[PDB]
């Protein structure tokens, strides 16, 4: 099963949480430069626990991609009136999967990304992450649909690793959905280097 070709960026199927991040009209897409990338596990919703980091990224003056289990109420609201402004540049799409393996990919999305994911379980606080904590990327391409991430400047020795942590997993699945799936892991993040 041999791929013909290089990388084209790690691509799982979520996108826009609103119609409004779109800032490539010709094909329906966000494209961000040079983005910062927040990953959360839980839903955001409150706009206190989203304002910090958008202060951050709007004084580091970089777009900034949010991927969290959802985003909205007050929290999306305060990203669409400040995005359609022109003060910052998001998109928020929501975490790809669902149950422990949503959380097992955000973290290989952390990875790939040079990121933290803002952990609920052990207590961190989304109104307290840093421009440490976000992941950065070449570039993003989100449409209606899909999430592309492209170049993600984690450290290479971490990226090898999580790879290989995922080999040992499949060697120990017990059955090919779970091979499967956990191959399907590492592909993508094979695409985002």
């Amino acid at each position: 099963g041999l791929v013909g070709r290089g990388s084209e960026g790690m691509q799982f199927d979520r996108g826009y949480l609103s119609p409004y991040f779109i800032n490539k009209p010709e094909t329906g897409a966000v494209e961000l430069e040079s983005p910062f990338i927040l990953l959360a596990d839980k839903k955001i919703s409150n706009i206190r626990e989203m304002l910090p980091v958008l202060e951050a990224v709007a004084k580091a003056g970089k777009p900034l991609l949010i991927i969290a289990e959802d985003v909205e109420g007050e929290a999306l609201a305060t990203l669409v009136v400040n995005t359609m402004r022109g003060i910052v540049k998001v998109a928020a799409v929501k975490a790809p999967g669902f149950g422990d393996r949503r959380k097992a990919m955000l973290q290989d999305i952390a990875t790939l990304t040079g990121g933290t994911v803002i952990s609920e379980e052990i207590g961190m606080e989304l109104e307290k992450a840093t421009l440490e904590d976000l992941g950065q990327a070449k570039r993003v391409v989100i449409n209606k649909d899909t999430t592309t991430i492209i170049d993600g400047v984690g450290e290479e020795a971490a990226i090898q690793g999580r790879v290989a942590q995922i080999r040992q997993q499949i060697e120990e699945a017990t059955s090919d959905y779970d091979r499967e799936k956990l191959q399907e892991r590492v592909a993508k993040l094979a695409g985002g280097v």
